[PDB]
């Protein structure tokens, strides 16, 4: 039996608004409704891995399980096995995987994050599972972040946070936050961003959903124009929104939006929104494709719809040489040329750079970089050709252009890491002198540039 080099990966989103749920929920692992849905023709066929997020989730994980379970046997005949459940308060992961899977699946991570203090501290942040699937890493965080159209900050605030105190992925990986220990992270929940429009427009907007005249409404989506200025989830994408706000709609129909301030929203409107997303980041050069996102329209026991997105993920196998792992394979090595880190930081400490990657040993520091002024106020580290020269484990090409190279530039005295970054293997050519590049981010916000020239010879 080949190992794969595709998965598809089922990722749902729903808030179920504290109610359980009806009797058929299908349609949402289907990718059935509005928006990019599933072709038909793809019903009978199962995703290789299912990721259900929930908020404001009324049952025991037990319960759950087995609607989950029993849903997807329905769908596909295949009794599917659980790689993970964690739950924080109301909030819960599920990570479902066909059978024939199970052996290919190590290193299973949990973990969560509360967000807020004293107040705020109560009933919002992030669950999320991290695996190896073969040669590829594989993280998932569903996120239920602050709600309320004024405070968009607070969101941002919340999804740093759970990125820099979130636990998944390889520990040894010490410099990195989620956002670089994956080679691809999956990012969903309630984000509770809104349609940032005056309460006055209510009517406007909701006449517009009816005309599925989506463009003036996304123009104010508050994840999209945050995005867009930087605020939050740099570096990650999103499918173009096609499907009604999922936000927020009265029990037992999808006919009526219930907006309208009241004693139990404390007094707010919730204009229609998009509350309800899915985003990813991948590593560079690596195949993923959304092949769906949508919500569907069958499915009312709560205020949001459920959405739904299903990805084509490229993975690697689990490769073994003559060499390594266990040794280096002499014919392989990573040069690194006309090297400098561009930093915003106003310090002046001298800085080194740290490489990790799973086709290395164990991680290499650098030597120290030669500081500069920029002509535009910058500090620049120069590396020149000092750099090391990286020892893959395997040399085979097969491999080693499936690979990446992590980088953090680090303090001398302090090693906190300035920045962190990520360079494809995925060369053009090898033996050749080829641009590199990757921004810089700490805390995933923008500190830097990496770049120069790589050499990459591998046994051919
Ligand atoms: O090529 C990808 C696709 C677009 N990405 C840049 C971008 C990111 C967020 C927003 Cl809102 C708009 C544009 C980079």
């Amino acid at each position: 039996q080949p190992e794969p080099d595709m998965i598809t990966i089922f990722i749902g989103t729903w808030n179920m608004g504290n109610a359980p749920p009806p009797k058929k929920i299908t349609s949402w692992f289907l990718s059935k409704g509005q928006g990019k849905t599933r072709d038909d023709s793809a019903d009978y066929i199962p995703h290789d891995i299912y990721v259900i997020g929930t908020q404001e989730d009324p049952l025991s994980e037990k319960e759950w399980l087995e609607i989950l379970k029993h849903s997807l046997q329905e769908i596909t005949s295949v009794t599917f096995k659980t790689v993970a459940i964690h739950t924080l308060w109301n909030i819960r992961i599920v990570v479902l995987a066909k059978p024939e899977h199970e052996n290919r699946i190590s290193h299973i991570c949990t973990d969560n994050v509360k967000t807020g203090i004293a107040n705020t501290l109560g009933n919002k942040g992030a669950v999320g599972v991290s695996f190896m699937f073969n040669g590829t890493s594989l993280g998932f965080v569903n996120s239920h972040l602050t709600s309320g159209s004024e405070k968009k900050l607070r969101r941002n605030q919340n999804y740093m946070n759970i990125l820099r105190f979130l636990a998944l992925g390889d520990k040894k990986l010490s410099p990195f936050n989620i956002t670089h220990r994956f080679t691809h992270l999956f990012w969903f929940g309630d984000l509770n961003y809104r349609v940032d429009l005056p309460t006055w427009e209510a009517e406007t907007i909701i006449q517009k959903i009816k005309q599925q005249q989506y463009a003036d409404l996304l123009s104010h989506d508050q994840l999209l124009t945050e995005r867009r200025e930087q605020k939050v989830f740099l570096h990650f994408e999103e499918e173009e929104i096609t499907f009604a706000p999922t936000y927020r709609f009265e029990r037992l129909t999808r006919d009526k939006y219930a907006y309208t301030k009241q004693k139990a929203t404390g007094m707010k409107y919730n204009l229609p929104s998009w509350c309800d997303r899915v985003l990813w980041k991948s590593y560079p050069l690596v195949h993923v494709v959304c092949q769906s996102y949508g919500s569907t329209s069958d499915i009312m026991t709560s205020d949001h719809s459920p959405v739904f997105a299903t990805f084509e993920a490229g993975v690697t196998s689990q490769f073994v040489s003559k060499n390594g792992p266990g040794t280096v394979d002499s014919q392989g090595q990573i040069e690194f040329l006309r090297c400098y880190a561009t930093l915003k930081t106003k310090s002046q400490t001298k800085f080194y750079l740290e490489f990790h990657s799973s086709c290395l040993e164990s991680f290499v520091k650098s030597q120290e970089g030669e500081n500069e002024e920029g002509s535009e106020g910058e500090l620049v580290v120069k590396f020149g050709e000092t750099l090391p020269k990286l020892k893959p484990i395997i040399s085979d090409p097969e491999y080693l252009l499936d690979q990446h190279i992590l980088i953090s530039i680090k303090s001398s005295d302090s090693d906190e890491s300035y920045g962190e970054g990520c360079i494809a293997l995925r060369l053009e050519a090898t033996e050749t002198q080829l641009p590199i590049y990757t921004p810089l981010t700490h805390h995933g916000e923008l500190t830097g540039h990496f770049q120069g020239e790589i050499k990459l010879q591998t046994s051919q």
